[PDB]
DNA sequence: GGGTTTCCACTTATTCATGATTTTAG
DNA sequence: CCTAAAATCATGAATAAGTGGAAACC
């Protein structure tokens, strides 16, 4: 059973809450809804979703293409259980803002006013704030006024379950093999990667507070920009990165990862990186990581 | 019921994870 | 020389979010 704030730490970063407000001749106002909160992992990490489900007594699982699983909540008494978590461990990337929309939007449906022609216009102002907002359809079907405007969070970690968890989400493990003029002609460097869109910079840059290590990098794609922090002084690795996921379990495949990962830490901190037999089994060991992802 | 809810198959853009080479520090 | 640390450059798909259709009641 997933330790709550390590739960929380996973929605942030595999969460999504979503708003559906449809055109529908059956119903009495021309729209139905369906709110609700979505995971959806690669089909390796389906035990994650059984466990959250398990946990939580609530959702359905379902495939997603054909790689990938779902774990959907929208069953209106289902959606009290996703509040009283997050009210109790609360979110702290901009994904929080979209949570607050969500219980905007079950206050709403909770109230039956979503039957009426004024609940429907109030889950479109919410809705229009919401992830990627209103579609073409319903900003032509209420082009009244509505702003897209809501407030930016500024959270910082709250402990080192919610980073276990958003580390299982969204970090990555591995081994750098670096062409160098050194006796074996290879160095060998761990890093700890997390990447995370440009929104949530503050967030990101309270890492190397919050750990004592790391960088921040930006990275751009046309419009498209991503920050990542990362670690690879192997002092800060091995005394800081590795006890803290020692003592705060990572969830899913990427456990595994971290398993091997601490192989390689282990055979550097003996100095066998710098043997032909121990450069040879980190080759193994990254092969072996590398291979299933 | 029949208006509403809930589920299930499936799609899309892009934010992730991931992979590597080059350079600098010491 | 030698090794560690940091910087730069890159890319495909797991995500992050969403859509079409309809069974299932209450
Ligand atoms: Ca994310
Ligand atoms: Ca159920
Ligand atoms: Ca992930
Ligand atoms: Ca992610
Ligand atoms: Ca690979
Ligand atoms: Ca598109
Ligand atoms: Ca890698
Ligand atoms: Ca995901």
């Amino acid at each position: 059973s997933i330790n709550p704030w390590i739960l929380t730490g996973f929605a942030d970063a595999e969460g999504s809450f979503l708003l559906r407000i449809r055109n529908n001749n059956k119903s009495s106002v021309g729209y139905s809804t369906e709110l609700g909160f979505q995971i959806t992992l690669h089909n390796k990490d389906k035990s994650i979703l059984e466990n959250i489900q398990s946990t939580w007594k609530v959702g359905v699982i379902a495939n997603s293409g054909d790689n990938a699983v779902s774990l959907k909540v929208t069953r209106f008494e289902d959606l009290k259980v996703i509040i009283d978590h997050f009210e109790k461990y609360p979110l702290i990337t901009q994904k929080l803002g979209d949570y607050k929309l969500f219980k905007q939007a079950f206050s709403v449906m909770e109230n039956k006013e979503h039957l009426k022609e004024n609940g429907i216009k109030e889950l479109v102002r919410i809705k229009a704030k919401l992830n990627w907002g209103l579609t073409d359809e319903l900003k032509k079907a209420f082009p009244e006024n509505i702003s897209k405007e809501r407030s930016l969070i500024n959270k910082n970690i709250p402990n080192f379950k919610w980073l276990a968890g958003f580390t299982s989400g969204e970090g990555n493990f591995a081994v750098n093999l670096i062409k160098s003029k050194s006796k074996l002609g290879v160095q060998v460097q761990l890093t700890f990667r997390i990447t995370q869109h440009i929104k949530d910079k503050n967030l990101m840059n309270s890492l190397i507070t919050y750990l004592g290590c790391g960088y921040i990098y930006e990275q751009n794609k046309s419009e498209f920009s991503w920050l990542e922090f990362r670690v690879t002084k192997f002092s800060d690795i091995n005394d800081k990165i590795i006890p803290v996921f020692q003592e705060n379990t990572l969830i899913g495949v990427k456990l595994e990862d971290f398993e091997d990962w601490c192989k390689v830490a282990k055979l550097i901190e003996e100095k066998k990186h710098l043997t032909e037999s121990g450069l040879d089994e980190i080759k193994k060991i990254k092969l072996n990581m590398n291979k299933g992802r």
